[PDB]
């Protein structure tokens, strides 16, 4: 089966969200992980702002990108916007993307109900074009 990665800056959250929505709604569909450039987080009002959406991220881990090793992971999704770091292993892939979606970590919880949609659109749209 093919394996979405989804990937982000240090200090953010979309890339585990985006993890979180690929893994519910793609459940069937593809294999999934997230990571970030210097790894990534869980943040505590992405778990409650999405369990209300049968959402899940609670469980997750991140490490380094330059850690993996990019081949195991056929689909690589970037959540930067039309720039992103990245060693040529982790874009060469038969689909890649670099979503122009935003942190909603430190901003209102309406940011929040709001990027979680953002995230579900951007999941659904790219999975039914693979799968």
């Amino acid at each position: 089966m093919k394996k979405v990665m989804f990937v982000c800056k240090r200090n953010s959250c979309r890339s585990q969200m985006a993890e979180g929505f690929a893994k519910t709604l793609g459940a069937g569909k593809i294999a999934v992980t997230s990571c970030g450039l210097e790894s990534s987080r869980v943040h505590p009002t992405a778990i409650a702002m999405m369990e209300e959406v049968g959402i899940d991220i609670s469980g997750q881990t991140s490490d380094p990108i330059e850690n993996f090793n990019a081949d195991d992971y056929d689909v690589v999704i970037s959540l930067c916007g039309c720039g992103v770091n990245l060693p040529p292993e982790w874009v060469t892939q038969e689909i890649f993307e670099d979503w122009q979606l935003e942190d909603p970590d430190g901003q209102s919880l309406e940011v929040f109900r709001t990027v979680r949609g953002q995230v579900k659109e951007r999941v659904e749209n790219l999975i039914a074009k693979i799968s």
